[PDB]
């Protein structure tokens, strides 16, 4: 047991968190999803010759008492903070996500990437500069993915991951 890997997706409503995962864990893209369903996936994976497990929390962001939320909140050890290229406001509402996360880490130095979904469609409002920037107001990676076509799924999880190590050191 010599790495694991605590990952938390956050994003607003409908961004894709979801999708995202499962993309990644069933290799399939889902057409619907319940948006009030907030669960924890367990995979494993070689990333850069390196076998670990990921172990994700999908974010549903409901209000009842989770006990295993409050846990992957404080021991995560990355965040993927999701908007979509479609969607004016979830980019709007990642400040929201970044401000938590520095709060419940306590910290400026938190592994995180910021992921732009839905990168398959033509209705852009979020231009890629605009993204780029805030991620580079924030020093973090910014990685442009689609969940119905794979695209940067793999990217997403990995940069992050690779984040995590360089915390690590
Ligand atoms: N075209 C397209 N649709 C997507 C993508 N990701 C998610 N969706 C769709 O967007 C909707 C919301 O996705 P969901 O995973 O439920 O978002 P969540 O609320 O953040 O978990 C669903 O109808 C998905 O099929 C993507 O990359 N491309
Ligand atoms: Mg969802």
């Amino acid at each position: 047991g010599m790495t694991k890997y605590k990952l938390v997706v956050v994003g607003a409503d409908g961004v894709g968190k979801s999708a995202l995962t499962i993309q990644l864990i069933q290799n399939h893209f889902v057409d619907e999803y319940d948006p009030t369903i907030e669960d924890s996936y367990r995979k494993q994976v070689v990333i850069d010759g390196e076998t670990c497990l990921l172990d994700i929390l999908d974010t549903a962001g409901q209000e009842e008492y989770s006990a295993m939320r409050d846990q992957y909140m404080r021991t995560g050890e990355g965040f993927l903070c999701v908007f979509a290229i479609n969607n004016t406001k979830s980019f709007e509402d990642i400040h929201h996500y970044r401000e938590q996360i520095k709060r419940v880490k306590d910290s400026e130095d938190v592994p995180m990437v910021l992921v732009g979904n839905k990168c398959d469609l033509p209705s852009r409002t979020v231009d890629t500069k605009q993204a780029q920037d805030l991620a580079r107001s924030y020093g973090i990676p910014f990685i442009e993915t689609s969940a119905k076509t794979r695209q940067g799924v793999d990217d997403a999880f990995y940069t992050l991951v690779r984040e995590i190590r360089k915390h690590k050191e």
